């Protein structure tokens, strides 16, 4: 399994504008658009991001176009902060991959605000962060998922994505 294969199967893949968990406008693999309310700011963010007129729908291609370049800035992102890189050059392969899914899923500042649970994962107090990362409203609003990521973080393998 791969960080691809893994966002894939958490954040699905929809042809056609559609809303988040949390109400906001997106396409593709999880590829936020807005959080502007209307469709039609959603739609215009669109078709800048392809380049061209999709009147809100696009190919599996330009999803998976999206797709790499979202990763791509996820990463370099977590390269970027003072925070993240720390941590991510502290983690093994498979650990690299839970704290990159938590970066597309909520942003770098996002992230960078679990102070206690950065601190537990440089430590590798698996166990404790785990605890830690729960107590969020991350886990409260998306718990299946959050569930996955905390545990790839505790085993250090890929279970939780084993049976989806």
């Amino acid at each position: 399994m791969n960080i691809f294969e893994m966002l894939r199967i958490d954040e699905g893949l929809r042809l056609k504008i559609y809303k988040d968990t949390e109400g906001y406008y997106t396409i593709g693999i999880g590829h936020l658009l807005t959080k502007s309310p209307s469709l039609n700011a959603a739609k215009s963010e669109l078709d800048k991001a392809i380049g061209r007129n999709c009147n809100g729908v696009i190919t599996k291609d330009e999803a998976e176009k999206l797709f790499n370049q979202d990763v791509d800035a996820a990463v370099r992102g977590i390269l970027r902060n003072a925070k993240l890189k720390p941590v991510y050059d502290s983690l093994d392969a498979v650990r690299r991959c839970a704290l990159i899914n938590m970066v597309f899923q909520m942003g770098e500042t996002g992230v960078a605000g679990f102070t206690n649970s950065l601190r537990m994962l440089q430590q590798k107090r698996w166990d404790e962060a785990a605890v830690n990362l729960a107590k969020s409203r991350w886990y409260n609003q998306t718990p299946n998922r959050a569930k996955r990521v905390i545990t790839t973080f505790r085993t250090g393998d890929w279970d939780a994505y084993k049976n989806l």
